[PDB]
């Protein structure tokens, strides 16, 4: 068959695109060129929060989002979002790759959805009008964040005023005044414009939420089991080649945005870090929860 997947970035390379694009491909190789993935992006399909939806219904076959629009309908998806919990981006990956990511991606079929792969999304940055170098910087800032509970309160924990709006908001929402900022890694905060409107990003890395591959479990639970795994395993041996165009990417946006004019500034994180503790015990409060966070933080370097 030909699965439809979603993805809301408007660019036809943006790394999420690409790697679904491989999988597609991968999936047409090990199904004997049975299955074929088409990739709608430019949020052709909906909003993130929109395609969550028809994944949930069946209508849509799989959606490449945030955890964060997530994180209340599969509420594992919030540890991996949650602030200073990675040491690095390679903390994050051994994470993901793991048994804490596998167990996080099987959770969500309670919900009606088949968790396939993590693909990395970097680091979440404060971009706005101003330096925010510390927390007392934040106080009062009107912040655009995601659709998320989490979100707000990891924003307000910063002093920050934090405001829910949905991703294809942001740009119209920084040129007009409407938000002061926003938060995210460098290839959003360069491919969506958003560098247009504001210039100054201050790298708080005060999250490493990554994405998430899902397939509604209508559609996959009416495969044969050996399409099942042929899904999977296109979806798994997707994320290396993911990571490799987000590196590149990572490059090339941060020469776009330097070329630009964007000030990018280093910050004391520590003192963002100082704030989250009320965030954990707000929000990391089953046992699940709190066993994932610290198998996280027990996991050795290499
Ligand atoms: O802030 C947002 O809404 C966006 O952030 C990006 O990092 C992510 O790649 C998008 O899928 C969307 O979640
Ligand atoms: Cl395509
Ligand atoms: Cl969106
Ligand atoms: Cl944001």
């Amino acid at each position: 068959t030909e699965f439809r997947s979603a993805d809301t970035h408007n660019a036809d390379d943006y790394p999420t695109v690409a790697a679904v694009k491989y999988m597609g491909e991968l999936l047409e190789k090990k199904s004997g060129g049975k299955h074929k993935i088409k990739v709608f992006n430019k949020q052709a399909l909906g909003s993130e929060k929109e395609t969550i939806d028809q994944v949930k219904i069946g209508a849509l076959d799989f959606t490449r989002v945030n955890v964060g629009p997530m994180n209340a309908i599969c509420p594992l998806t919030q540890v991996p979002t949650m602030p200073f919990l990675f040491s690095s981006i390679a903390h994050m990956r051994k994470s993901l790759d793991g048994p804490v990511g596998d167990e996080i991606l099987k959770s969500c079929e309670s919900a009606g959805f088949i968790g396939l792969a993590f693909y990395d999304s970097g680091a979440r940055s404060i971009y706005a009008k101003k330096p925010i170098r510390t927390v007392a910087d934040a106080k009062g800032l009107k912040i655009r964040v995601q659709q998320s509970d989490l979100w707000v309160a990891l924003v307000s924990a910063m002093g920050a005023n934090a405001t829910p709006m949905p991703y294809g908001e942001v740009y119209t929402g920084l040129k007009t005044g409407l938000i002061d900022a926003a938060e995210n890694n460098i290839p959003s905060f360069d491919t969506a414009k958003h560098v247009e409107a504001v210039k100054v990003y201050s790298k708080t890395e005060h999250s490493m939420a990554p994405e998430i591959l899902v397939m509604s479990k209508i559609i996959y639970d009416k495969l044969p089991k050996a399409e099942q795994d042929m899904i999977r395993a296109a979806a798994k041996e997707s994320v290396a080649f993911e990571r490799q165009k987000w590196d590149e990417q990572e490059a090339k946006s941060l020469a776009n945005v330097k070329a630009a004019g964007a000030e990018i500034v280093e910050v004391d994180k520590k003192s963002f870090q100082a704030v989250m503790g009320p965030v954990y015990d707000k929000f990391m409060t089953t046992p699940d929860m709190k066993r994932l966070v610290k198998a996280v933080q027990d996991t050795k370097a290499e």
